[PDB]
């Protein structure tokens, strides 16, 4: 590979310089012949594998600490290594394991967020042991993330896989989701995307509200054994109800939201340990809620609803007749969020910051690894500076990674 | 592999197997993926392979694999590089070459018209001033009154680099950008530097904001000469409002006929580096790019004063409902005067369609993402939610380098 790649911005005509991709340790999916750039998705390590993962990973701190070479950093090392030969395994210290969750965001390419990676606060529940006092770890996540609106980026860590058949997982794939129900006359009452693990809920014995905003339980899975259900304390979960600055029936489409984003489904990757079970959380960009989560056609598809309430013309669909409520769901969402004080940021801001957090990581890290896919804000792409920026992207550990759903995998004891 | 594309939206998925005939790299590595880099990076030994790539596909899109046909033709393409080191195509590989390379163009959203397509073969051409004829002639049949018609112009191919024939401007039209003394810029800033070549040239420029640049024709590696096309033929569109009576005193208007004239089309190891071809607009091009991007026409501000919107917070959306009107005027202004355009909601529609199909007839249907999906309200369009896959076949349109960086006076 070369050494320097550039990456041009068309709109400022800023060349940047990045070297960093030369420390990628992961495979993206694209070969020479073929690009998987907008692909979604494209028994343990044993200790011959473990070593250099450990190793590497070790090195890399001693580094960041300005320690490389130090006795502290041999000792350390040799200390890892006699721990992988004697236990086929090893546990990472608290400095450690909080570099690694802070370097995991950092490198994290589809984020849009990172320019705070540095600013999370991470909590090691590395000594819990069942699945109520995951819930426990996971309530006290929840409130001190969420503190009464004005929120804080947060990562909760459980104990690391060690043979495969002792997994922890959180089994919802965000900590807050609204359940979905499919009818008989094949309609869906909620967000239909959450259907199946509605479904799977109710299975474990879950009663059903059956209303279009019920706060999913929690499905927890502690140790490998079968997961168990606990309902988030209601006082807990902040929510947002939708309302528009000057279209007064807007409160009457009864809608609201979570202000709590928060990934419970991904596996947190350091020195070659995996942690599967690694709920994080920070705060939402609009566009999240206004046309994703609303607007999608699998998900709550208002715009049909808001666009006969704005007596739009809906015939020829250019009229963009779609579009205009696009930007009026949008404004009602960031809007009702800053006057309930809840932190919440526009597609404007959010990418802004992360152009300049792009090139302070090129200044002193030689690199910034982005997914341009999904750092282009999902309405108004070209009007936002990401759009203009060219980017590399590229896989570097520590890392979330994507991993199977629970309930394909899990052995029911 | 058989590799798999799914639409998260329909949970549609497809089966790619054409992707296995490629041969060009797309520029990503297994460690490494440029998805988002706008620019990634022949003799008698060369230039054979790919003739016989090219002419075994052709009898093979017609029906007639190792016919006696099929047989001649490859002898022909040997003896012809042999001795004068390249080789002339038939009139119907052409044809072909041309229709399959816009098949083939990964960034284009238009394709499900690939196959109806006006060639203008004008391999005859040795001057500029021949050029500029029948530049003139592609203007007037693609533009046809307002009902836009698909259209390709093909000068000479390239011998040996030192005798090419080109088109200077990028596209065949395109309005002036003029620096202004106080810093300012007057009209599109995007083509400064072209326009001001153009002045250099001898071009009496009027210095107003849509000013209609020259032509600039090299014909056989010589020095370019300047030519306007005759007024009429450059169809143009006064934007206005379907409910915005000030929209119109903005002043704004944009030409008809998008036309693409700065790149290089390839067919069977052939490099015509001249080669313009035109279509139809689709409507985001014009209210978004040319008119809203911070180095073009950028009316943001200026739209949503006269909109009387809340500028002080971005958290207003004021830049989203502004760009939201200027692409509804855009639309209907086009509609209103019967010419030809396409909203991006139904461009978008009809190129998964086109998709579908492909992977039906073709076994796939390269397509870039980054470029496929509108630059605004992305994930209401279908092709959002389309999980596409990237790769290059041949014939294709390249980019090549400005003629002004290379060029020897
Ligand atoms: C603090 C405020 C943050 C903001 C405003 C922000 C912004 C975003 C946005 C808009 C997305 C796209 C999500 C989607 O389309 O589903 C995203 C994704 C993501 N974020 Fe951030 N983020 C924040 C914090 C964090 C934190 C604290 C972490 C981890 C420690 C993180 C890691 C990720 C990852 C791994 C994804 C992609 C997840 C996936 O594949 O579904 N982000 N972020
Ligand atoms: C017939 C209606 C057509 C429509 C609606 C259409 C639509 C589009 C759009 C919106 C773009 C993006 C251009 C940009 O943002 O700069 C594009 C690009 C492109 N189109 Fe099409 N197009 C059409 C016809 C054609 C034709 C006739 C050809 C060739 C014979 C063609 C080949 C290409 C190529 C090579 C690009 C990429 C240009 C570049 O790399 O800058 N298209 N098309
Ligand atoms: C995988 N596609 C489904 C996404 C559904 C979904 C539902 N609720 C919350 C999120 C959170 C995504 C998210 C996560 C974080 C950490 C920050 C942020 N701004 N956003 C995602
Ligand atoms: C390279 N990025 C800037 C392009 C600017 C630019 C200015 N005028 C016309 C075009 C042509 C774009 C274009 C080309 C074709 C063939 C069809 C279509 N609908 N649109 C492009
Ligand atoms: C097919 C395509 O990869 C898919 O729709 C992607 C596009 N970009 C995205 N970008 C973000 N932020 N989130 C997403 O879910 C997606 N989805
Ligand atoms: C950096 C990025 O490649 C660049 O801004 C691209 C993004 N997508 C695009 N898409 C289209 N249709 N046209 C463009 O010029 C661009 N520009
Ligand atoms: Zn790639």
């Amino acid at each position: 590979c070369p050494r320097f790649l550039k990456v041009k911005n068309w709109e400022t005509e800023v060349v940047l310089t990045d070297t960093l991709h030369l420390k990628s340790t992961l495979e993206t999916g694209c070969t020479e012949y073929i690009c998987m750039g907008s692909i979604m998705h494209p028994d343990v390590a044993t200790k011959d594998q473990l070593f250099p993962l450990a190793k590497e990973f070790i090195d890399q701190y001693y580094s960041s600490i300005k320690r490389f070479g130090s006795k502290a950093h041999m000792e350390r090392l040799e200390e890892v290594n006699k721990e992988i030969d004697t236990t086929s395994t090893y546990q990472l210290k608290d400095t450690e394991l909080i570099y690694g969750a802070k370097h995991a965001w950092r490198n994290a390419s589809r984020c849009v967020g990172r320019i705070q990676w540095s600013k999370l606060q991470v909590f090691d529940a590395r000594d819990c042991t069942t699945a109520h006092g995951m819930f426990n770890y996971i309530c006290n996540h929840v409130k001190y993330a969420t503190n009464k609106g004005n929120l804080r980026s947060a990562i909760t860590i459980f104990p690391q896989r060690t043979d495969g058949k002792h997994d922890f997982r959180v089994w919802n794939s965000q900590l807050i989701r609204y359940a979905g129900y499919k009818q008989p006359d094949g309609s869906t009452l909620g967000d239909p995307a959450n259907v199946q693990f509605t479904e799977i809920c109710i299975q474990q014995g879950w009663k059903p509200p059956r209303g279009r905003f019920d706060v999913l339980p929690l499905l927890l899975q502690a140790n490998g054994n079968d997961p168990e259900l606990f309902q988030i304390p209601p006082e807990l979960v902040l929510e947002v109800p939708i309302r528009h600055p000057k279209f007064e029936w807007f409160k009457d489409l009864g809608l609201k939201w979570y202000g709590l984003p928060a990934v419970s489904n991904m596996l947190l990757e350091i020195g070659g340990l995996e942690f599967s079970a690694c709920p994080f959380s920070g705060w939402y960009m609009g566009t999240e809620i206004g046309v994703r989560d609303y607007c999608d056609n699998s998900r709550y598809n208002i715009l049909e609803e808001v666009a006969k309430k704005m007596n739009l013309d809906m015939r020829k669909t250019s009229s963009l007749w779609k579009d205009q409520a696009l930007v009026e769901i949008n404004i009602a969402v960031l809007y009702s969020f800053q006057s309930d004080k809840v932190t919440i940021v526009d597609h404007h801001s959010a990418t802004e910051s992360f152009i300049k957090h792009m090139e302070n990581e090129y200044r002193c890290r030689g690199g910034c690894p982005a997914d341009w896919v999904w750092i282009v804000p999902p309405m108004s792409g070209s009007i936002t500076p990401v759009f203009h920026q060219e980017m590399l992207n590229y896989r570097l550990t520590p890392s979330f990674e994507y991993q199977p759903d629970p309930w394909n995998t899990h052995v029911w004891k």
